[PDB]
């Protein structure tokens, strides 16, 4: 394909978030990289604009696909490289059970030779003493299985699945994910068959660091055929 070249080595990446979260406004910039060949990511965020208004591992998932590992013989089935350098769309909308939702727009595209993902993301109707408000999330995250499916008609790919925060008194907090993904380019992109990524995240801290982030390390791999 198109994009698949432009994976072959460690791609520097650029994360900028602006969002609105119940009239609390934040804004976010990360860097790192993504090393494709062993579906590795990792990334230092920084809350720019002070305190973060909500939990960081809320926005994980918000915080670039094309960086998961294709196994050869699914090569043909990888969507998010296809659409490279031009990029895609990536569009969600978050809902928190028994609370809030996120709604999120996002271009994903490279800059040169830096791969950049530039956020927009709107927050409503959350719980004050929420868990997400309230602050009860721990600071960890769980492994999932994001599923993929062609969307012919957008010549886009949907995407669905939950996401499992635990909470601090040993509960869970449900995010269930809607995704639409789109080209930006007028090229063709290789659009998949039924499958899966699996995922898996570590969150730390940056001991010598003062401002308000998060450290990331995750790993993901494409499945199901």
């Amino acid at each position: 394909s198109k994009g698949e070249e432009l994976f072959t080595g460690v791609v520097p990446i650029l994360v900028e978030l602006d969002g609105d979260v119940n009239g609390h406004k934040f804004s976010v910039s990360g860097e790192g990289e993504g090393d494709a060949t062993y579906g590795k990511l990792t990334l230092k965020f920084i809350c720019t604009t002070g305190k973060l208004p909500v939990p960081w591992p809320t926005l994980v998932t918000t915080f670039v696909q094309c960086f998961s590992r294709y196994p050869d013989h699914m090569k043909r089935h990888d969507f998010f490289k296809s659409a490279m350098p031009e990029g895609y769309v990536q569009e969600r909308t978050i809902f928190f059970k028994d609370d809030g939702n996120y709604k999120t727009r996002a271009e994903v595209k490279f800059e040169g030779d830096t791969l950049v993902n530039r956020i927009e993301l709107k927050g409503i109707d959350f719980k004050e003493d929420g868990n997400i408000l309230g602050h009860k999330l721990e600071y960890n995250y769980n492994s999932h299985n994001v599923y993929i499916m062609a969307d012919k008609q957008k010549n886009g790919i949907k995407v669905n699945f939950k996401i499992r925060h635990n909470i601090e008194d040993g509960s869970v907090q449900l995010a269930d994910h809607y995704q639409q993904n789109t080209p930006i380019g007028d090229g063709p992109v290789l659009l998949p068959d039924n499958h899966y990524l699996s995922t898996q995240s570590a969150l730390s801290k940056d001991p010598n660091e003062k401002r308000d982030h998060m450290v990331l390390l995750e790993f993901v791999t494409a499945a199901g055929i």
